[PDB]
Parts: C-alpha cells; sequence; structure tokens
C-alpha cells in the first residue's frame, strides 16, 4: 500500500480487494444463520420478510431470545409468568409461519437483560454449538433508541461473536467439547438507521404482518392501530432506498470496521 | 396504510395523522411536570427559564434531583457531607425563585449515581404517586456529554417513564396502592444538541443567571468568569434558531420513536 | 457578555479569550504526559508516531495500561496467563523504541475491564501522584466502536481527569499525602472519527509500523496482511486533512465542553 | 448498674429489667404480622401450625414471598415461566388453608434473590405501608443451610426491620406518605437450631401436613416418602424441647440482642 | 412415622431407614469424583492422600480449580501472570503424583472469585458433562476461614450439586445437549473442623508431603519451616479422632441436611 | 515434627515454639495500630479503654472508619448528610479524650459499605503507607451480629491485612512508591463472643462511658437507659474471664489459623 496516492485511492483498495468487500448478495453461501433477538417479536418486527426467504432458500434460521417479555402488558390481571408463558406460544407460532424450527431461549427477564461477561458466555456456548455462518442482531447504535434490553442485545451479539473465537474466553466451553466459533461468519445489524443492504419484502409483507400479530398479547386491536401504520412507514423507508415498495434494512461491514476504525460513515 | 405511495407521504401521515404529533405548543395542556436533575443546580442551569414561565401559567413544577451534589468543590475545607447539605439549601432557595415548591432528592451519591432497575424503581415510585403530565429530562444521547450522572438519569428518565406504565413492572408499588403511571402527554429532554422546540427566554435571562448563582457552592467569581460567558453563549445558539437573543431548546418526539425507530433524524 | 451581538461572535470570544482554547500548539510546555491505552499495542497503534515526536522533544511520556491483553490468540496451546506474560515484554520493547520509560499496569483482564468507580479511583491515583500536563486516550464516542474495553477506557479516563481534581473523590488518595490532579492540563483523544488535531506522521510512518509489529502474538504474518493496509489507510485518513501523507488525529476540545455543550460539533 | 456485683447478676437484670425481655407469651399482643418466606411454602413448612393458631387467635397474617419459585421442579417439560405461575395457586390455595388473605409476591427469581440494598428497599416499603407488630422470617445462622435465598431472606428481613424505623433510609417512601416502621414489634426466626420459644402444634400436625402437600408440584409421592418423616422429626425435635409430641420452634431475643453482643447463647 | 413414639427414634429411623445414611465406607462405590478447589494446591494439601488412595482403588478423580492463584508471592520479580503459568506446571506435576490426570481451569483471578450465578453455571456445565459419583469440595463453615475464595468455593459446590439437577437451572447447557446432573451419590467437604469420617493416611504422608512441596512457588523452605509442623499437627489432628497416626478429614451429611435441619449436630 | 507422639504435643510446640504465639503481652513493642471501625462510635464502644491504654503508653492509635454514620437517626428533620457532618465532629471529640490523633473515613454510605475488592483497596492503602505494627477489628464470625457493615468492616479487615502484604494485589500501589505491608504485625479482633485476651479496664470505665456518650447524636437519654446497662453488662462479661469488675475481650490467634484451620476452638 506503500505507493498508493490518496487516502480515497487506499480506501477503496482496502474495502475492495484487501477486505474483499461487497454487498451485491451478502447472504449468498449461508447454510446456517442465528437471528437474536431481545424480546419475542423482534426477529419477526425487524426481518421477519428476511427470514422467510431465508428458509425458501434452504437455511436453516435458528432464534435466539434474550428475555421471556414477562413485562409486556398492560393487563393488571396477567402476571408476568403468564405472560411470558403466553408469549412463548406466541413466537412459536410466528417462527412456524417463517420456516424456523429451533429457539434458544435465555431466560433472562424482560427490562433486565444483564450486560456482563455472563451474558456473553451464554451466546458464545450457543455461537460454539452450532457453528452459524451468519449472526444477526439490533445495530446497538440506533439513534434515540430507549430500551436497554435492545441496545445490550446488538452490543453483546456483536461481542459475543469475536470473542467467541478466542479460545482463552469462556474456556470451559472447550474443556467440555465445544470448538471455537468458526471465522469467517457476517454479521448482519436490523433496526438499523444506517442500512447498507435492503431485502425487498414487497409481496411478504402481508405475511410479515400476519406474523407479527400472531404476538397477540402484544398487539390488540388499539395498539395495532398505530403499530401497522408504523411497521408500514418503516418498511418504505428501507424499501425506498433501492426504489421498491417494502424493505428490511440491514447494516453490513468488515469485520475490522467495528474496531477503531474513523471512517465506518462510508459505507 | 396499504394504499399510500411513497414514504414521504406515509411519514407525514403517521406523525400528523396517527400520532396527533405537534411542536406549535407541546407545554399546552400541562398542569404537573416533574423537572429531573442530575445534579442540585440543573433544572435551573438547563430549563430555568422555562420552569419560571411554567410556574407563571399555574404550572405545578416539582424537581427530582437524582443526587446530592457531594463531590462539587475544590475546597478542601469543605466535606462532602457539608457540601450536600449546603447544597439543598442553595436549590430550596433558587427553586424558590422560579415558582416551584417541592423536591424529591433520591440522595445517591454525586459521581455514583447507579444504572440499574433499583433507580428505575425509585422514579416510578414519584411518577406513578405524582401521575405528572409531562416529564423533563437532560438529553443521554448529548454528544461529548462526559458526566455519566447526566447521561444515567436521561436514559432512567425515559426508561421510566415508560416501564412505570406497566403493572409487573415494580408491582410492590401497585401492592401498596398506586396505580401505573398513565397520565403523562409528554417527555421533553433538555441539555440538547438536537432541540425541535425552543422557549425564548430572552426577558428572563437575568433572573435564571440570578437563580443560578443562588448555587453559590458552584459559581464562586472566578468560576462564575468563565460560566456567565458560556451560559450567555448556550442561551444565544438555542435562541438564534428561532430569531431570538435567549432561548432554552428542548428534544420532544412522539413516544414510538424512542425505540426501533429508524428515521428520528426527521423531527 | 451581556452586548455581543450574535451567536458567532459570542462563540468564537467564548473560545479564543475567555477559554484561550488553542488548536495551534496544543501540546507546547507539555513536560509530562500519560497515555492511557485499553490493551498492549493501543498507544502504539492510535499514536505511536506522536509519541515519538513528543519523547524527541524530551516529553517525558508514561503509559496507563488497562488490561493484560489475555484474550487476544487464537492459539489453543497458549494460555491467557502465558499471553499476559508475553505481551508484557512486547510492549516494553515497542515502548522503547518510541522512547518511553514507565508503564503503569493496571492488570485488569482484558475483556473484562470493569466501568466503576474503583477503575476511576485507580487512574486518579495515577494523576495525582504523576501531576502530568496532558492525557491521552481513545475516543469513547467512536461510532461502531465494539470493543467494551475501549469505550470504558476512554469514557474512565475522560471521568478520572475531571474528578481527581475534586478533593473530596477518592478522599483516601490526600489522607496519604497525595494532592488533587493540577488543573492546567489537556485532554488529546485518539481513535477519533472527529479530530480537530493532525500531527503528521509521514516521515515516521515505517517506524510506528515498526513498532505495531514488535506486538508478534498480536500480528502474525496473515494478520498483518489485513493490518498493515488497515493502519496505512487510517493514517492516510487523518493525513490528508493537513495535506500529508499520514497522520494521527486527535481530537480536543476545552473541558467546559465535555459537559452540557450543545455546540462540541463547531470545534 | 454500677452496684451490681457479678457478670451473672447484671445480665439477669439487664434482660429482666431493663429490656423487659420475657418468653412466656410473646405474640399475645398482636394484631398483624408478616411472615416473610422466601420460596412458595416456606411459611407453611416452617410455621404453618402457628400462622394458623395466630388467624384463630383474630391476627391478621400476611406473607411477603420474596421468589417465585420458578426453578422447582425436575420436569424438563415444565418451564419455570409455568411452574411459578402453579406454584402462586398452590400458595393461594395452602394459604386460605390456614388463614391467610393477603401475599406480597416479591417476583424474584429463584436462586437468584438478591442481597442488596434494593431488597431491603422492598421489605421496607412493605414494613412502613402495613406497620405489622411482628414479623417472622428464616434464622440466616441455621448451620449447614446450603440455599442462598434462605441466608439472605433471613438477614435482609432483619436488616429492614431495623432500617426500615430510619427516615433517612429510602426517604422516597416518606415523600410519597408513608411513616418509617412502628418501634415495639417483635421479629421471631423460625428454621432455627437455637429455639427459645416453642408453639406446640400437635393437634394441627395433620391440617400443617395437608396445607404443605396443597403444594404439589413440590410434594408428589416419591418426594413426599422421605419429606412427611423429615417434616415429622423436626416437629418432635421441636415438641420434645417443650414435653410436646409436634412443635413449631422460634428464636426471639432482645433487639440490642442482634448486634455486638458476646452472650446470645445464654438465651 | 405417624406411630413413632420419640424424636430420638424418628431421628434414627430417619437417618437408617429413610435416608440410608452410613459412614461406614462411604466413597465404596465411587467411579468418578471431582475435587473442587480453590487454588492449586488445595486438593493436594486438604486430601492428596486420600486422592491417591482413589486413584490407586480405580477412581478417576478430576481437579476443578477455581482460580489461577495469581497473587500467592512475595516475590516482587514475579508478575501475577507468571506466576499463574508457573502455578499451572506446578499442579500438573502434583496431580501426576496422585493419579490424577485430568484439571478444569476454571480461571477466576486469585482473591477475586465471585459469588454469582455465573460461577455456579461454570460448576454446573462440568458436572452435567462429567457426571460424577461424589464432590470433594472446602467446608464453608469452617471457623475463622478468612479467604474468601474459600468460602465461595464451598457454598458454590454445594449449591451446584443442588442446581445443576434442575432442567430449568442454567437452561442453555440442556439446549446444547447436556443433561442434568443425576449421578451424584455424595458431597464430601475437607478443610473442616466438624468430621465425621477419617481417612488413615498415615502411611502415605510422606508422599502427601513431597506432592505438596511441588508447589514450589508456594513452599520455599522459609515458609516450609512453618508449613510442615502445620501441616502435620493437622493430620494428626485427625487422625487422632480414628486412633492413627495422621489422617484427613471429611464432613459427610444426607443432602436433606442442608436444608432447614435443625439437627445437623447430631451427625 | 516427624517424631512428636500426641496431637496435644504437637498443637503446643507448633504455637510456642513454630508460631512462637504469645497472648501474655499481645500488644508489646506496638508502636502504632489502626482500629477499624464500622461506624463513628464503634471504637470506642468495642475497645475504648483499651485506645486509652495504648496511648497512655505512648502508642500512636488511628482510626480507620469505614462509614459516615449517615442513617443513625430517628429525627425526620436531621437528613443524612447533615447527621454525618454531626458525627465527624462527634468522634473528633471522643477520640481526642483517647489519645487519637489521626482518623481516616473512608467515607462510604452508613449501611452500604460494600463487600468487594474496592474497599479492600482502600484498607490496603492506608496498610501499605502507616505500616502498622498491629490492627484491630470486629469480629466477623459473631453470632447473631445482624448488621452488615460490621460483619463486612472485619471481614476486609483480616483480609486486606493478608493480601497487602502481596505485591501482586493493588500494585498500582507500588507503582505510586508504596511498600507492601509489612510481615510483624498482629491482628486482634473486638465485639467478640470467643476473646483469648482481656484487657482490665475496670478503673477506665467511667472515662469510656463518657467518650461513648460524647456521640450525642447517638445517645440521647431515652437510648442511653438502656444503652449503659448494656455496655456495662458486656464489660462484666469480659471482665470476669480475668477476675475484674469490667473488660474488655479480644480475639487473637496466629495468622495461619485464619486458614484451614480445624482447631481454632483450642485458643
Ligand atoms: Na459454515
Ligand atoms: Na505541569
Ligand atoms: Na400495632
Ligand atoms: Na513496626
Ligand atoms: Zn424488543
Ligand atoms: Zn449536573
Ligand atoms: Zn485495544
Ligand atoms: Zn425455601
Ligand atoms: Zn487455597
Ligand atoms: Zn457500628
Amino acid at each position: 500500500f506503500e505507493d498508493i496516492d490518496t487516502f480515497e485511492e487506499a480506501f477503496n483498495k482496502l474495502l475492495r480487494e484487501v477486505l474483499e468487500f461487497d454487498l451485491q448478495n451478502p447472504f449468498k453461501d449461508a447454510k446456517k444463520v442465528l437471528c437474536i433477538e431481545p424480546h419475542p417479536d423482534d426477529c419477526v418486527i425487524g426481518m421477519g420478510g428476511t427470514i422467510k426467504k431465508l428458509s425458501d432458500m434452504g437455511v436453516e434460521v435458528i432464534y435466539v431470545c434474550m428475555t421471556d417479555g414477562y413485562m409486556g402488558t398492560t393487563d393488571e390481571s396477567l402476571s408476568g409468568h403468564e405472560l411470558a408463558a403466553i408469549r412463548r406460544k406466541e413466537e412459536e407460532e410466528s417462527a412456524r409461519l417463517l420456516g424456523v424450527k429451533k429457539i434458544y431461549w435465555l431466560n433472562y427477564r424482560d427490562t433486565e437483560l444483564p450486560y456482563s461477561r455472563e451474558v456473553r458466555k451464554d451466546l458464545t456456548k450457543i455461537l460454539r454449538k452450532e457453528q452459524p455462518d451468519g449472526v444477526f442482531a439490533p445495530d446497538p447504535w440506533l439513534p434515540y433508541e430507549s430500551h436497554p434490553d435492545h441496545r445490550r442485545t446488538g452490543f453483546l451479539a456483536i461481542e459475543s461473536v469475536a470473542f467467541s473465537q478466542l479460545p482463552n474466553f469462556s474456556n470451559t466451553d472447550l474443556d467440555i467439547g465445544l470448538n471455537p466459533y468458526n471465522s469467517g461468519s457476517f454479521i448482519a445489524l436490523y433496526y438499523t438507521h444506517k442500512p447498507n443492504y435492503i431485502v425487498d419484502i414487497t409481496d411478504l409483507m402481508e405475511l410479515k404482518l400476519k406474523a407479527i400479530r400472531v404476538h397477540r398479547s402484544q398487539f390488540p386491536d388499539d395498539i395495532w392501530e398505530k403499530w401497522e401504520p408504523f411497521l408500514r412507514t418503516i418498511a418504505m423507508f428501507y424499501g425506498e432506498k433501492i426504489g421498491v415498495r417494502y424493505g428490511e434494512g440491514f447494516r453490513i461491514m468488515p469485520g475490522l470496521f467495528y474496531h477503531i476504525t474513523p471512517f465506518t460513515d462510508l459505507i
């Protein structure tokens, strides 16, 4: 590189030649992905359309759900325990619609997901057991995201993808037979303000809304009156970026760009 | 929303009709507001002119002060305990000047406010008892905001406004006779770099400055030589956005926008 | 400031006369600086060319390394204890090339640096012993920075530089004979997306790359094939800003701008 | 006291005259008591007989149950959420048998009860709201007690009885209208190895076993084969101390004896 | 048990018939045991003679070492990382002398073992994978035991033996293919003041001492001048209880006795 | 010791010759001691007469007070900050009567003293600065001691006296010029149920009661009506053990007996 003349030239050579980065078809070779959600419903709301397209292409999609959804009701006669048991069933039914056959429930309490080594170890045991080719999680840099379970899921997902590759990290996994997580897998962040890869979900939008409504405890009619237009407006926001009606947006970067990189806004 | 043509129209309808968002007169209907401050003096510094305006208009303003200002001196003759007691009296005088009669002191130690469910439960107990129409708090996304008590108070306030509405959150409150928070019409964030509502305080600026200086332990003459110009320049930065000499800046968004929203920069 | 007419004027006078803010020779008169790094290798990667220039000028540069680099290997036969001991000797060799004669090792475990009062106390005790004229640390607001040890080192460095000046903070230090940290000193943040000060390291770039590669455990040939072009590109991003081939970028602000300031993007 | 000749004389004068202590009929005047249990079933197993006798004497008995019992099954098809909802109903049915009409569920997860200020604040809000005349909890000094929820419930119960009297402790309770907890109430510790007050439960034993078996999720037939003889042997252990067939044991001391006291073994 | 006359008879039947407790030959049937130590060297110090006896009898003994022994030197030339690596090799040699081939190193830092659910999950993962017949651990009730790593390891081991049997505890273990712990027949506590089973090690004492001294960083000659007499006197204290020169003492109780039991002193 | 014949012999030689343990004049040669108290008033209540005797002998006695006594009032008009500042002056007056000229205030909040590494670091830094010949602290094994600040002060004092001697513990202390705590020094535990050393305070009892009552905020007349007889009775419990009317009791053991020792009750 010592002979390239300008930063602009170096950036393009680094991104395309050295890091081999392009977003033409980033999920192309995937056989198994994890979709990590803060609460029951986040995978389908954030990326339901893409989940169905992945299942249709013969990719095995597996959820990891960080919390139980215990707090998500204003009904005073429904305890958190009873809601959590109801929402496990809602998510099973929603997942069947999208082709998902396996969900890891971590069972942290809703509004209480910790931000700790302990939670990275839980994600790391699943990464190491399943060895996915790709991991989806919320973008923890989304502006004004006020829910701590969402920010923490996104930070702990990215951290655990990196650290789970390290054999001195949670080393008792390796002592019981698991290998470090394989290198070469992608991360794609949903619920992002800065998507650089859009999936067109226009003909899948009605199925995605149906699979969201199956979470009935969350979406009774009065709430749906505000949420349906909200969810459609979000999908148009992403779809407009590639000139289709409804889209799901993801942010994808080279691994090196998640650290010390001062020009992440160029992609 | 199935029929709408473009994202731009869906966004406009979402805001004006579905969410009925209006920045013309957001504090129009308030009768009781909480002003949440990290330290003794932040309510008057960030929003003292607006507090006066509100109290003058018949609005009951009630302070919640998260910490005791124990660390706020370079005077080696003044212990933290003695400074805290001094600052309680400074805040009482300062508040009297604006029209404020009630202060909840949570008494966390300055520089040590936790980011935790315990602190959410304290805010939640106050929200359920007082049932305010509005809540004001620092914007935890202010760039370069290096005081963890400021960032934490902002996140905790937004979080508690949300979760105090959920009956399974901090449930022992309901068990002792409190009801879920269900009065608020708004959150407004002060100390913000992205205000979208500006209150003109140009004729109240002298009183604001007087009410800040009531905090004498914080503003001896030598410190005031820097702070008076800084505070004036801040008030000019905000006032200039609506073409007035001195202003106070707030950011206000629809409740939905604090979660999963990728177009928050459009307001 | 009561009579100044525009925000733009007020701002220019606040910086240049009230705060005497200087981006022309910010490191002039520095006799002793601390360079706070999350891991062994971060001071040289982020700012090695500047550390050499400071050393060449007769400035005493002292490192504070937050963690031990225990996790930084994918070799299943190298334990973290063994890798930590390797990395300590690699940092000693790297530091000697750049003229650095002292390193404070805090010895927190890599990937496990706490965000706590305790860690501020450790920094504060060094600040009070050494009384440096300036401190360098990572910018904890770097977008997409996904290493918690980086974000937490930046926050805790900026917090400790402020709180170590307060006699009621970590008061047992003063009880054992240390004085509060002196008030004259700068902070400069490296690993930043918003530099406002660039040091030309075009001549020094090969010395920097050499001193980085002395951390051999971190940079075997396959990793260096990606990291050398990456580090050159980052240096060209900064260099271009002052018309030179390779630079190191820092963000420097007056102390007041690290709190409640809505116009930090104007510098 | 300065004229008493021997320690033995002083101890007896202190205990009987100064502290007015005797265990002739310690629950005699009680109108309202709290029975604080670590898990659903502990009140009935530890003190079911006495609870029924208190209800029969017209005392209002109120449970506080610290945890949800989420972990207490070996059935792999029953989630913790579903078990917790089942055990809420078991405890309601068990309590009806004993005359208990009110239970405060704190909702901490089984095996996860924290030992923290936060949990003392929850107990303190209930003490301050209910103003009981007496509080029962597990003796946290029971030798070989291996369950951390049991030790922590006993320590946090004693602590919260003391601290809830202090108006600077959890002061926001007082700001919303609650008074400090009234002085003069007793504490009695059950599950104790050093009882000094025994309640004869001989004719209540069959009712107590019935009210224990209503917790069916805990006591299927195979478990009951070991637990019935266990529970009978425990009751004989306590009953033998006063010469009856089945007893429930409590340890009761003067308040001063819970602190700095080197002769607690004399009672 | 309805018919039994006296507590004494109920106690005897409970122990011998209901609980089938026998201290004649408690390690009779073991094929695989875990020896859980706080630090490198505690298994050989507390129970090295018994470990040899077990390995000689065909029993597979597997160490779990909670911490890395990082603090265990007064040699200012030896960093914590270098000492840990030295102690791993000392333990491997020491273990080879007894018949031990496998060591799980959890790698918590010496003096810093947490008391937490995270540590329980590590022990739990090992218990579910190895399914040992017995577990040995320090007695956390040893009086005057001032090392928190010793108290914590004892409590955590007893707790994890229990909770690892519950499918909702650490559930992601089951999800990755592990089964609940359901093999153990026993816990035995060493380092105990209340042993009720004594192994004669009189002919193994020389080898025990040799295997302890293999930990050379811990036992240079000057320290050995005190430790050899202390270790010999300990072995005499235990051996004397069964009339032998040198012994090792264990406390063993029925599983029920670790909970709510008020007569644990009767064994 | 290979040839010694009975345990009893081995023990007597271990104490008297190997450990040179002396209960005859344990405080002889002490030039400087630290007296570690949980709250303002505990050094004088537990050991005020001994502190006077040490002072009279020309020993430099230095207090370390862990907490600020913020919670110790039932007066609803006295804030904790105001009470802390009162108690600091009450301790200064009390200490002057007993010849104490220096107090380290750690300023943790009463009822909130952490049990952590951080608090050990604070004690360690004082131990290393002052290098005392002996340390006094409460016995954290006192039965029924229900104040967490008492139990945690005792544990952390004993832990810090041991760990402050290790150069890898809190190593930044040595980096700033402090040496490891010297190895010659005693621990003596007050507030103990198992004293083995008693100081006769019969002459000093009125001075002790006076110096306790200088803590007026703690001892108004109604409280003193119970506390004076209680403190006299405690002193008579200790005194009787050496045939005097009033004493202070301490538990003193060789360093080794605070770890792994099953016969601590033999002294
Ligand atoms: Na693959
Ligand atoms: Na200087
Ligand atoms: Na009453
Ligand atoms: Na000395
Ligand atoms: Zn969610
Ligand atoms: Zn503030
Ligand atoms: Zn780094
Ligand atoms: Zn229980
Ligand atoms: Zn050990
Ligand atoms: Zn005390």
